[PDB]
DNA sequence: AAATTGCCGAAGACG
DNA sequence: CGTCTTCGGCAATT
């Protein structure tokens, strides 16, 4: 049965090239454009994150996330509060972005308008693709593209500072992949580089136009991709574990639940990935993820869920402190809600997988 | 030093 | 299952 659904949540290797032709073309040609010349994001180097390069995009290829990454030499990050997440950024010259600062501070605001201006006028230039650019959002770090293919495809271009120093202190106990992935690992991936992305920390009802927030698509890119207590997991001579295949199935089961009801508009597909992090993390053996156990992994999964949901409580795999369930962020009802919904399909057999 | 190229793992396709 | 294919990612090369 979940065997049926995956087989239709699979991705048809025509629509991959048909939809790759295109997306890469597009890419390829802003990212030439940042290059040049008298730019000031002329260093940017593009990372492709999220679901479809992490293989675990469902259903279609119809969503494709990319940053387009500045490396930014002596920053000093202020914590925004104690949010753990957002931070203020301060310099420590004749620069390319003193035209961004807002007082001494590095205006996400100004940084984006800058970034999301130049990519409008370089796909109006665009004359061999139908490809727009789609209307700004709230508290949104991308400068989200729309193309007809003829099929809808979104791409979402997401600036992000780089840089080089260790983490910051609220991600000094997250990552806990020391039963799991281990220490070597999870050493080397916090020597890596972290990002910042012009998203605004909400305050209140407005946003906050100076805040970044750190993002780590880049480390979850490669935990997926090497997520096994064995590093054959999954190879050519290794054992095939069903780890995805139980992301797959709990994204498309949030995805139906929330095309018909609007009340879970503030629940999105990273608070499934965040809670199956954890899960990867309480039950580290591949022997545990083997396929003949998908039902009950998938369950388990379920349940971890439903207990975040009604605990209010999904700590930030990176950053622990920040509660993406808390009551600030998604209303106690919306939680309520989403906790019905997914018992009942819990225990019906999960109608809602026959469309 | 932008652009090309080699190399192969991940996973779809099909018997 | 095994074998084949395409795509993505990386960095040496020029
Ligand atoms: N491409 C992309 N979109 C993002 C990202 N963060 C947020 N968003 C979209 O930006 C709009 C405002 O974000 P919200 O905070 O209101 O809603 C998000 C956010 O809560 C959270 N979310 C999603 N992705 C993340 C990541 N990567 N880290 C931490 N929180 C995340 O859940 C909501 C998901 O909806 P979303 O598709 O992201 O839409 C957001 C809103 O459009 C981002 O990093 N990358
Ligand atoms: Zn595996």
């Amino acid at each position: 049965k979940l065997k049926k659904v995956l087989d239709k949540l699979r991705l048809k290797r025509k629509d991959i090239s048909e939809a790759a032709e295109t997306v890469n073309k597009v890419v390829e040609r802003l990212l030439r454009r940042m290059q040049k010349r008298e730019s000031e994001f002329k260093g940017v180097e593009q990372l492709n994150t999220g679901s479809y390069y992490e293989h675990v995009k469902i259903s279609a290829p119809n969503e494709f996330d990319v940053m387009f990454k500045l490396e930014v030499p002596r920053i000093e990050l202020q914590e925004y509060y104690e949010t753990g997440a957002f931070y203020l950024v301060k310099f420590k010259r004749g620069n390319p972005l003193s035209h961004f600062l807002e007082g001494e501070v590095l205006s996400a605001t100004k940084m984006l308008s800058k970034f999301r201006k130049i990519i409008k006028e370089e796909v109006k230039e665009i004359k061999d693709i139908d490809v727009s650019v789609e209307k700004e959002k709230p508290g949104s770090p991308a400068v989200t593209l729309l193309i007809r293919n003829p099929e809808e495809i979104s791409v979402d271009i997401i600036l992000a500072l780089e840089s080089k120093g260790s983490w910051p202190i609220s991600t000094k106990e997250g990552l806990p992949i020391q039963g799991w992935l281990g220490t070597k690992v999870r050493t080397n991936l916090r020597r890596e580089p972290f990002y910042l992305v012009p998203k605004n920390a909400k305050d209140g009802n407005s946003f906050q136009g100076e805040t970044w927030r750190l993002s780590f698509s880049h480390t979850e890119k490669y935990i997926l991709n090497n997520h096994g207590i064995e590093k054959t997991c999954c190879e050519s001579s290794g054992a095939k574990c069903c780890r995805k295949e139980c992301l797959k199935l709990m994204k498309y089961l949030l995805e139906q639940l929330k095309k018909e009801f609007q009340e879970l508009d503030a629940f999105c597909s990273y608070h499934v990935k965040t809670a199956i992090f954890h899960m990867w993390t309480q039950d580290p053996q591949d022997s545990q993820w083997d396929p003949r156990n998908l039902s009950s992994c998938f369950d388990k999964l379920l349940a971890f869920f439903l207990e975040c949901l009604r605990t209010e409580k999904l700590d930030h795999y990176f950053i622990p402190k920040f509660n993406l369930f808390s009551q600030e962020l998604i209303d106690r009802k919306s939680k309520e809600f989403l906790s019905k919904k997914i018992e009942y399909e819990r225990n019906n057999g999960f109608p809602i997988f026959d469309k």
